[PDB]
């Protein structure tokens, strides 16, 4: 299971907003990539945009933890 | 070194662009805030934008490995 601990190469995908903000995590945690809807990239609400990247984080961290409870 | 170990909980700041995007993440990983700056908020550029985002992550990324390799 050191085997296991090389899914640390796997690459998760995250989401937020259902799909206004999607990212790409590796198992390790590395962020590979960001893609955001041009729906939410307005200067009037910057917040928004900012809660979704959060958001997307969130779900992909909570991902990984999910396919590690996997053994 | 567990007392080490609980720099988990240390806030790291990491930015793209000389603080374009600014990202907030604890030690654990968890990203925390995102703060973008208006000039990158267009949407005929989302590109730059995501690359920025996913820069600033890097930067506090390597911020994190730093402050760890403190002990």
């Amino acid at each position: 299971l050191e085997a296991q601990q090389q899914l640390a190469n796997s690459e998760v995908h995250g989401q937020a907003g259902g799909g206004l903000v999607k990212v790409v995590v590796k198992g390790s945690g590395e962020v590979i990539g960001v893609t955001i809807d041009p729906k939410v990239v307005d200067p009037d609400d910057i917040e928004t945009l900012q809660d979704l990247i959060v958001g997307a984080m969130r779900d992909a961290s909570q991902q990984v933890t999910k396919m590690a409870q996997e053994r």
